[PDB]
């Protein structure tokens, strides 16, 4: 893996549930040995939505959590685990929703003003989640939910492996900025969503309270603004894209707007954490969404990504590591083009993410973005999971892989793994002053033969005059690896005589010895 490492120890493959109720779907029985059958495939828990506008639909405090408990209970039949979303977004309306399940319509009522929902560039409107801004009824809200889904679920604990929060469109802590009504749908570039009266105010009043006064603000912004009522949202996204973003003016509005996502997340966090850490004892994550389109595009950069909220990710992640909220991100399974028009840079932005994870110490969860069906795909995302250090992988989704037999023995094999410690020891290593050893392998989870940027490090044993370390490889596989030497400066000076191999590697931890 990076910097020497091996895959993460405490990886564990998850299976996203479908998005309609399992009644919908199948029958409770056929349910639980389709998770006998995913288990044996390499799957350690079911990742399922459970909506709002289901546990919460008749009114304010009138809950209904039987849908919740009969899923657990299934669960618990199978002798898997589940990892409960609690969806406080709207299902169907984004890609690949097959669903419709919109929040609360009475959670709309509680304001007269426009507090609760967004607004594009454009006047488009979206109630897809309740919007940040309203840090009130959130509280409220999701502080009650939280809690009574504590209660309600507390019998089945024991099957509960992870909690995960929803903190925006399609359970992404984002803007909903790329939208087929907005017309900023793939590929387009997004729409900012605070043209509300309520997040104008909100800025205006952010911004007079950085500042102080309109005067320190035009001194600042080195602008000429005539009154408090022209400090205002970009009038004209296109052209804050282009090279407004590039400002003082800019700089501050960006701030504010990827500003309200951290509060929010902080927010979220210690609600999840206040109402279930006594209770049940597990990680609590949240999503963020792979906006991989536009990435590169010269003219509006990183026109999808801002207008969803994320102008710096490095800022966005300490809200995360602060909040003690786990991450997971998406297109793991996608390559780069970054060519015209869509200048899609997927697995760039997924690197990236996963450095800044790794460097503040933030768990990684990964996922794929859309179905995959082909071998090929898994490949992908064997590759970015083993080699940048994700704890888990969950798989989107259900039927991809529970209806397809081959599809499922291929996952098995790539994804569905077990990681087990191992020792490896080569001898009679011909290394000089200033060499070190590493060892690569076919499998991603030994950096498919990649001597640059994945290969893993071993450590002289001075006693027994020989290279080893204790290496993370997946249990019941066969792989094969080969020693070599890298130079003081970088580069491989040799490799091992005969390619090495463990068919397989055992499940319990041994060694295995060979000569260079
Ligand atoms: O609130 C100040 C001003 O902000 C916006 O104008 C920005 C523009 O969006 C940027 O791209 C760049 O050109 O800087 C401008 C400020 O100097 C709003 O469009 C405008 O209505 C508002 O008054
Ligand atoms: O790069 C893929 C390739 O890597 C290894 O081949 C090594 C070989 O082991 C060394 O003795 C020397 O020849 O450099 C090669 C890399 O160019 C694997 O052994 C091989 O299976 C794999 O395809
Ligand atoms: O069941 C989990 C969520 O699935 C969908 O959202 C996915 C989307 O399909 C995928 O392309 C993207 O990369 O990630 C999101 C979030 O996992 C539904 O639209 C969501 O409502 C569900 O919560
Ligand atoms: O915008 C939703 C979807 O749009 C496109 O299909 C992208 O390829 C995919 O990664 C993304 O999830
Ligand atoms: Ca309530």
């Amino acid at each position: 893996a990076v910097n020497g490492k091996g895959m993460n120890p405490d990886y564990k493959a998850y299976l996203m549930a479908p998005l309609k109720k399992i009644p919908e779907v199948t029958n409770w029985e056929t349910f639980e040995n389709d998770l006998r059958w995913a288990k044996q495939n390499g799957f350690y828990a079911i990742t399922v939505d459970f909506w709002w506008g289901d546990m919460e639909k008749n009114g304010d405090q009138q809950f209904d959590f039987s849908y919740a408990q009969r899923f657990a209970q299934s669960v618990k039949n199978a002798g898997m685990k589940m990892i409960p979303i609690i969806s406080t977004h709207q299902c169907g309306g984004n890609v690949g929703d097959d669903c419709n399940v919109p929040i609360p319509s009475w959670v709309w009522n509680q304001k007269s003003d426009d507090s609760l929902y967004f607004k594009s560039e454009t006047g488009t409107v979206n109630k897809e989640t309740l919007n940040p801004l309203a840090s009130d009824v959130i509280r409220k809200e999701y502080g009650e939910l939280y809690t009574a889904f504590a209660a309600a679920m507390k019998p089945y604990k024991d099957v509960i492996a992870k909690i995960f929060l929803s903190g925006g469109p399609a359970g992404e802590l984002r803007y909903p900025s790329y939208t087929t009504s907005d017309g900023t749908g793939y590929p387009s570039r997004g729409k900012f969503q605070a043209y509300t009266e309520f997040a104008k105010s909100k800025f205006r009043l952010w911004v007079l309270n950085k500042y102080g006064s309109l005067n320190e603000v035009n001194k600042a912004w080195g602008t000429k603004l005539i009154s408090e009522l022209a400090i205002l949202p970009p009038s004209d996204g296109e052209q804050f894209l282009m090279n407004g973003y590039l400002s003082m003016y800019g700089k501050d509005y960006l701030e504010w707007y990827q500003g309200i996502l951290e509060n929010h997340t902080k927010l979220i966090g210690e609600l999840a954490h206040n109402a279930f850490d006594t209770t049940f004892q597990v990680p609590i994550g949240a999503k963020i969404a792979g906006v991989h389109w536009q990435y590169n595009n010269p003219t509006i950069p990183h026109g999808a990504e801002k207008p969803a909220g994320y102008n710096d990710y490095s800022h966005l992640l300490d809200a995360f590591k602060s909040a003690k909220l786990d991450v997971t991100f998406t297109c793991l399974e996608m390559t780069d083009k970054g060519s015209y028009p869509e200048y899609s840079m997927p697995k760039t932005l997924v690197q990236n993410i996963a450095t800044l994870a790794n460097e503040k110490g933030i768990v990684l969860n990964g996922e794929n973005a859309l179905s995959i069906g082909n071998e090929e795909e898994y490949k992908r995302v064997a590759e970015m999971a083993f080699n940048y250090n994700f704890a888990g992988f969950t798989l989107l989704r259900y039927q991809d892989v529970m209806y397809n037999n081959s599809l499922m023995g291929k996952f098995k094999d790539l994804l569905g793994v077990t990681p087990v410690m191992q020792t490896i020891v080569v001898k009679n290593v011909p290394t000089t002053i200033g060499d070190t050893v590493y060892i690569t392998g076919n499998r991603a989870e030994l950096g498919s033969w990649d001597t640059k940027q994945y290969p893993i490090q071993l450590y002289y044993d001075s006693h027994s005059n020989d290279w080893r370390g204790n290496v993370v490889l997946p249990a019941e596989r066969n792989i094969e690896f080969k020693a070599f030497i890298k130079s003081k400066d970088g580069t491989v000076k040799s490799w091992q005589t005969i390619q090495q191999s463990w068919n397989p590697v055992p499940l319990k931890t041994t060694s295995h010895t060979s000569s260079w």
